[PDB]
DNA sequence: CAATCGTGGGAGACCTTTGGTCTCCCTGCAGAT
DNA sequence: ATCTGCAGGGTCTGGTTTCCAGACC
DNA sequence: CACGATTG
C-alpha cells in the first residue's frame, strides 16, 4: 500500500509512495539560523510536521528512516546535526501518526546493488530514475541526491526491484 | 497563564506550571536501546508525545527548552545524544501544539543568580523548592536536579522571582 | 537504588558465522563556476 | 544557483557592541 | 552533557 522513504539530514527529503503507483518526494524542509556569529541551515520543525499532517499516507503507515549513523572522523558538528536531525523527524513521524521503522543505508543499498560505488550519488539518482521515472525531471541535478535517497528508502519498503 | 519548561537530556524533566499556581513534573521517559554491542540509555519518543498530548496546558502555551550548547571537549557521542534530546523535544513540543521558546543556561542561571556556583545542581534544586515548595519532596535527591533545572526553566518564562 | 568519578568515546549488517570483516554517511566552510 | 573540495570544527549573553569577556552543560 | 565505570 503507502510507504514513506525519509532521508532527515539537511539536503535530505520525504518520499511518499502511494497503492497507485505514484510519487511524491518533498525537499526537506530548512530554515537560516544565526549559530556563533555565521548562518547554518537547520531543518523547519514548524514546516515539516504541516508537511506529514498535509499527506494522504493513512494513519500507521510505515516510514523508514534512514539509521543516523555518522563517521568517528566526522567532526563533533557534524554529530550534532544528524542526532538533531534524526531526533525531529522521528519524532515528528511518530507524531503524525506514522510506524517508524530505521534502516540502515547499507541496508538499502545493498538492496539495489549500490554498495561500493565510487559514484554513488550519481548512481542513486539513476536508480531512483528507473524506479521512478515520473521523477527523472526532479533527480537530474547532483544535489538531487537526498531525493534519490528517500525514493529508494520508500522503495525499499515496498519491495520495488530495479528491471 | 500557562508556561512549560523543558530540560530535555536523558536525566532531564518536564515541567508544567498553571494559572492557578499549582505545578507539575515529569521526568523524562527513557528506554535501554543496544548501539555497537553496548546499552544506552534513550528518550522514550512515544512517551514523550503521549505525556504531552495528557497536559492540561492549551494549544500555544509556550514551552521553555535549554538550548543544546556541548562543550567542545564533550564527546562526538555527546554531541549526537544532546541534538537528538533536543531534536525530539521541539518537535514533539511543536507537534502538540506548543510555541517553544529556546533559553541559554547562562540566561535562567543568571537570573535567579545561580552563576559561578560551586554545587550548582544543589542550588538548582534548592532554587526550585523554593519557587515550587509542594515540590520539595520531589527534589530531595541529587539526581532530581533536572526536575530542578525544567521547573527553573518554567519559573523563568512565566517571570517568578526567589524571595 | 543513589551517588561519584574521569574523560570525551562509531555503528551496522552479514560472513568468514558465537568473532570477523566490510561497509556507510554527514557538516561546515571556502573557492571557483 | 550549482558544484566541488576538504577537513572534521562551540556556543551563548551582555558588557563599553562594532569585539571582548566570561559563562554554560 | 554522554558514557562507562566504581562506590556507598
Ligand atoms: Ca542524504
Ligand atoms: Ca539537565
Amino acid at each position: 500500500g503507502w510507504v514513506i522513504g525519509v532521508d532527515p539530514d539537511i539536503g535530505g527529503a520525504i518520499a511518499v509512495l502511494s497503492p497507485d503507483g505514484s510519487s511524491q518526494v518533498f525537499d526537506n524542509p530548512f530554515v537560516h539560523i544565526v549559530v556563533s556569529e555565521v548562518i547554518r541551515k537547520r531543518l523547519d520543525t514548524k514546516s515539516i510536521i504541516q508537511l506529514l499532517r498535509g499527506l494522504d499516507a493513512p494513519p500507521g503507515t510505515t516510514a523508514y528512516i534512514e539509521k543516523s549513523s555518522p563517521f568517528p572522523t566526522d567532526g563533533k558538528q557534524g554529530w550534532w546535526s544528524t542526532g538533531f536531525s534524526y531526533g525531529l523527524w522521528i519524532a515528528s513521524l511518530v507524531a503524525s501518526g506514522f510506524s517508524v521503522v530505521p534502516i540502515a543505508s547499507q541496508t538499502w543499498k545493498a538492496y539495489f546493488g549500490l554498495m561500493r560505488s565510487e559514484t554513488p550519488k550519481d548512481d542513486s539518482r539513476q536508480a531512483a530514475s528507473i524506479l521512478f521515472p515520473d521523477k527523472d525531471q526532479s533527480l537530474k541535478l547532483k544535489k538531487h541526491h537526498g531525493r534519490a535517497e528517500a525514493l529508494l528508502l520508500a522503495a525499499y519498503g515496498k519491495g520495488l526491484v530495479l528491471p
